């Protein structure tokens, strides 16, 4: 196995603003634990020249989404995501991140 590349833990709304708009992908996205919702995940997303974020909701079951198709864990959002756009408005896949190692 190996880990997710999109997990980037405790890092401010505009340090993952300043790292994705110098990613070059549309999509390019990372989770990070929110900052005005403290407990709680927000994404991402690098589309065009801006960072759009989304709140990554809960439910009383645990279960984590960002409109009305509900999931079971982080990782299923993800990847769910990933071949269904993020956006309502606008055509957004996400895709992992460009890394050297
Ligand atoms: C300045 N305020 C914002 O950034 C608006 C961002 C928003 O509304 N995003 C759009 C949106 O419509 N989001 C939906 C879906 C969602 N799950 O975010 C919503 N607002 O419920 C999205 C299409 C770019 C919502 C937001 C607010 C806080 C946030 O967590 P955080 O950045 O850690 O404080 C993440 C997102």
């Amino acid at each position: 196995m190996k880990p997710h590349p999109w997990f980037f833990g405790k890092i401010p709304r505009a340090k993952a603003e300043e790292m994705l708009s110098k990613q070059r992908h549309d999509g390019a996205f990372l989770i990070r634990e929110s900052e005005s919702a403290p407990g709680d995940f927000s994404l991402s997303v690098k589309f065009g020249n801006d960072v759009q974020h989304f709140k990554v909701l809960r439910d009383g079951a645990g279960k984590y989404f960002l409109w009305v198709v509900k999931f079971n864990s982080l990782n299923e959002l993800v990847d769910y995501h990933r071949s269904t756009s993020v956006s309502r408005n606008q055509q957004i896949f996400l895709r992992d991140i460009e890394q050297v190692p």
